[PDB]
């Protein structure tokens, strides 16, 4: 006999109940019961994303067998799930494949057509060295063999479409992705198996939490999949700590640390303009306007459709644009470099369109992706930062069109790219003297106003209308950046704290590196360069020159027009 | 039993004392009962490297099942490992040694949820049955593994598993990737403490721990074959053989890491490695003693480790006309720093003064010329992380070149136009110029080298910027060499064509006024001593490979270079 | 041509057996290096290729040797000669 | 036959990495070949044929020497092919 050395009978397996109890699906079940009753053609192929749970489909249809559950044409017939990889095991010689497929085709013809048959993997039939396709194609033809395949859609349409014989021997059951309740009634029938496995018990909230938290923070695995593995895993993992040496529920908060691993947030983001002017002082109304977003963002009010930030920012550099982006995305996400930086003064042509977009099929940089839609298609959590795009060519803004509209992009490959979960950040120079000269006892509603008409002028009108809001990044005074000086001061402590030494300064010192590179009109990052170079030459050469000590007293004294170390 | 027949128990073998102690892993053995311990996903497989105690692991877990450090769970299961040859030990018959793993598989269902089987070679074991008229051991065990009878446990090496488990459905989504890591230096410590008393007890001798860290460290430092921490293992069991040697055949048991290194080298940084510097660069490069000294300075500065490891080592202007081993001095530190000639970047800026250099050199656009090749500066570095690199005429540049230099000499750390991290603190950035060589080459004489080098950076400073300048290391002057080290370098020239003739069968020493007709004709102040090479090669090879083709010069004479009027003859005595 | 492998093999987890091995560096590479379940049992003994002056001694005892047979008198040139010629024109 | 001529003929229109194959040739004299050996070619002559300064040589060749020329062909052979792979040749000669 060659079913037994090939086949496991699935509805004697059911019969002693080793399957699982599978609800829902019905009007799949339904379909194949369709497809399954014909004269020719019988032969149904389960087709979806993989992790869907098509053998679940056919277990439930076993399931039904032996209930009784089925019209008055299939109680009785015997469900075997052949083994495709098992056929080609001894493939040395000549004849040895065929032999075993007839050996099976015979035997299946022994029954008079009582045993519907479950090809799992249907793409490994196509390929089998003419093969395979070709011994079962004129029995699938007739409708004497009931074969229902169940094979991914992408290797459906990769290897059974590009072959039309066995691509009309079939017949399509497109099998949808559950969505998030059905996954949970997933869960809530099968609560009780693994309940009486683990010996624990599952909370319900937990369940419900697991299968959002799934759903939401993980996009290559699809449900049930993913839900039924953080299940497990969490009960195993509970199993283990009580089985160690004290909870026998499990809760939501261990579905998190496995989700994570593997609210404060609340209280943050009410104090989020705090957070944000921790690290640089000044320019409140951008700090607010931000915190706005990422507090409308999280509370889950804007439209879900729509990029989370689209943000001119103007104004002349140094004034706490870039520092602003890169604590943003750490009290954000995650860090001040889990980001994208993009300097829109290399755009400057159309070629530098399809550059960021991505090449075309069948020109030169296509199969190397985009650059825009490549580093966000890595990081679909991040931060995008469009260095000076005021330098940009002016059809860039069209290509922003499309991304500040809708939060999708369609790259030269084909495929979509979600902007849903980043912000756009703009940087741009288009008003900045006209802001600096009349900075003084000048509002900022009439400024916004001014330099709105004046970029209205230079953008198109297209674009200024898909912004959120355009903050004005006003000059910054000479305490907000003697302040600015003082946290970089502060920082460059921390620093040298991670370097392992403990250095004061004079106030005088403070004053002078302060009047070194202060500049309305550059920004403050001419003062940082000049107190990081005056810095770093003398001190760290002293360093390199074997004077400092780990604790030692070093006071930044001054000279008359430098600033010298002491050791004491 | 079957299994009785030609299984291996582990258990009884850990319960009988007959195994190896395990110490650490604790993590992995953890996580293995966590994924143990389920309804779906039941069988682990060890995902490892070859050498990294995969079969350790399951060893620990069989000692802590007999010490009953495991979980309740799995308190009474009986580890049963599968043997191959023992199994195909007296099978030659259609159906025999398939009958026994039937056999086999009957009594694992027989068990029922008792005993776990481990798997070395999980791959080789779904590839090994080729019989004919029968059956592998891949496709029997496969339906065993979804059927709930079997609590397997697998071990293999990631490429096979990414080949052969990852490429099939069923076998995918019955595994699980517990992934091993490659144990660190100090956990290698602890296990080789862990069994430094089975093999003193073995081979009667003794071991030092001071040996047993100086093995370590230097079997992660210099073997590249094996990996941690069998390489350990194996230097520790092959000393103290060779000390068993050393009583048998010609009294010492204390193994000392004098012997690991005997055995190692039969197989000390910092000070040491600035004399071998210092040493060795006078042996290939000839004179350049300032700028010697000055690259010895930078090497102390730099791995001294008190300035900030956020800047690249090498920021370096070396001037000086061509011919004067520029390139000699790159491949000394190739040398010595990474040990080759070509484990270095020589790159040729005299080509870039268009605006297509930032395209062309570090990373090009598409639709452009240096787009299907990579890159010429940040791709090369993805080759080579760990290598020296050379920027020849940095003063044929364009404005997008100090941009890019301005953000190595900066960070180091860099990223093309593809959107890529490159890094470059491990190497060396090294720039070339000739502004002030004719400078040089009139008043190097009678001048000293301090206000020389003010000068010409004075020089540099009416050429480039202050604050590019700014970033530099150090600028070192590359003097015309004029006699005595014309006469070395053309020395080097003539020992390599002496060996050759020599390995002929002649001898030849040159006169003092031959070689001083080729310092005449192959030195010049325009080029430097590559008319050296060339010159070398017409004024002496060419007449002398058409005097002896012609019948003329006999072996075993003393063949003076002598001199003609303008010529050099090979002459007989 | 079960045949020896699997009689031979086994001893090695069996401890009857202490056999030393001969085989190029491809077939550990491809033959034994993926036989993983065979790894701890060997030793890479990497028997490198001679050098000029180990040529000459092996070159001089055979030297001893083959003067019995062809019963010419072999110079020590035509030695050095040999296996430096041999090291350079013959890859 | 290790002992043989390699004509190399018109390698300028050869496309750009199959330089890099005569660059191993050029600098070491082994050469990796498909089935993962090397080939000795430190017996042969390799000879490259080209005519990149066309132009070039027919109209300065008279009033200027062999040196010149040389440096100002070699020039445009560098605008041509690598400075990696002609440093590497012998000798180049113009015609
Ligand atoms: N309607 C359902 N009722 C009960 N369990 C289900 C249901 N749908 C899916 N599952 C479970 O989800 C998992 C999916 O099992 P499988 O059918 O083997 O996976 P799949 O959906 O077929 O995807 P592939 O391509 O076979 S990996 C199993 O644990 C099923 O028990
Ligand atoms: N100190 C030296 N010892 C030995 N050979 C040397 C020495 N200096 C120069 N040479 C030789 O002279 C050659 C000159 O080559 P280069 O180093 O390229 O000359 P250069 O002065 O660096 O001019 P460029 O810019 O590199 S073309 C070297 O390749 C060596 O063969
Ligand atoms: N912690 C440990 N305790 C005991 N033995 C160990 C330990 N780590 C490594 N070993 C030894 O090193 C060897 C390496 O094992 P493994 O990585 O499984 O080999 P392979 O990679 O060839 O399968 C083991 O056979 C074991 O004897
Ligand atoms: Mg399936």
């Amino acid at each position: 006999q060659a079913l037994k050395k090939y086949t496991i009978d699935l509805t004697e397996r059911a019969e002693q109940g080793k399957l699982d109890p599978v609800i829902g699906r019905d009007e799949e079940i339904r379909r194949t019961i369709q497809v399954l009753q014909r004269r020719t053609k019988n032969n149904p192929v389960l087709i979806g994303e993989p992790g869907v749970g098509k053998t679940a489909i056919v277990e439930g249809l076993a399931q039904r067998i032996i209930n009784g559950e089925v019209p008055e044409g299939l109680k009785g017939r015997r469900v075997l799930a052949l083994d495709m990889g098992a056929l080609v095991a001894g493939a040395k010689y000549r004849g040895e494949f065929e032999e075993r497929l007839k050996g099976v085709l015979n035997d299946l013809a022994k029954q008079e057509g009582n045993v519907i048959l479950f090809i799992d993997a249907l793409h490994t039939m196509v390929g089998a060295g003419m093969d395979a396709g070709n011994m079962l194609k004129p029995a699938l033809a007739r409708g004497e063999l009931h074969c229902v395949g169940a094979t991914t859609l992408d290797e459906y349409r990769q290897y059974i479409e590009k072959d039309a014989a066995l691509e009309r021997r079939f017949q399509k059951v497109f099998v949808a992705e559950p969505s998030v309740e059905d996954t949970i009634a997933i869960l809530r029938g099968l609560k009780e198996r693994y309940e009486l496995h683990h010996h624990v018990q599952i909370t319900d909230p937990a369940i419900v939490a697991a299968a959002t938290l799934s759903h939401r923070y993980i996009a290559d695995r699809q449900l049930p999949d993913k839900a039924i593995d953080l299940i497990d895993e969490a009960a195993s993992s509970i199993r283990m700590q009580i089985d160690s040496k004290l909870r026998n529920k499990v809760t939501d908060a261990e579905i998190a640390e496995v989700l994570a691993r593997w609210e404060s947030e609340r209280e943050k983001l009410l104090r989020m303009e705090q957070e944000l002017h921790h690290r640089v002082i000044g320019q409140n109304e951008a700090v607010d306007a931000v915190s706005n977003a990422i507090r409308r963002s999280r509370a889950g009010l804007a439209d879900p459709n729509r990029p989370i930030g689209s943000f001119l920012f103007l104004g002349p550099t140094g004034v706490g644009k870039t520092e602003l982006c890169k604590a943003l995305a750490n009290f954000m996400f995650d860090s001040d470099e889990a980001m994208v930086r993009i300097d829109m003064s290399e755009f400057m042509e159309k070629h530098s369109v399809s550059r960021l977009v991505g090449a075309p099929p069948g020109y030169v940089g296509y199969e190397e992706g985009g650059y825009l839609t490549e580093a966000v298609r890595r990081r679909p959590y991040s931060v995008i930062l469009l260095d000076a795009v005021e330098k940009a060519h002016p059809d860039v803004f069209n290509i922003l069109l499309q991304v500040l509209d809708d939060g999708r992009l369609t790259d030269g490959q084909g495929r979509t790219v979600d902007f849903r979960n980043t912000v756009v950040i703009m940087t741009s120079n288009l008003g900045s003297d006209l802001i600096q000269e009349r900075f003084g006892e000048l509002d900022y509603a009439h400024m916004k106003e001014l330099v709105l008409g004046v970029v209205s002028h230079n953008f198109r009108p297209e674009f200024i209308n898909r912004i959120d809001e355009v903050v004005v990044f006003h000059p910054l005074g000479e305490q907000h950046i003697a302040s600015i000086a003082q946290i970089q001061l502060k920082r460059l402590y921390k620093r040298l704290e991670e370097r392992g030494y403990e250095i004061h300064i004079s106030d005088e010192a403070l004053k002078l590196l302060s009047e070194n590179g202060y500049d309305p009109v550059y920004g403050a990052r001419p003062l940082k360069r000049a107190i990081q170079q005056q810095i770093e030459n003398p001190l760290a050469q002293q360093i390199l020159s074997g004077e400092l000590v780990p604790g030692k007293v070093i006071r930044l004294e001054v000279n008359e027009d430098r600033i010298v170390a002491v050791q004491h």
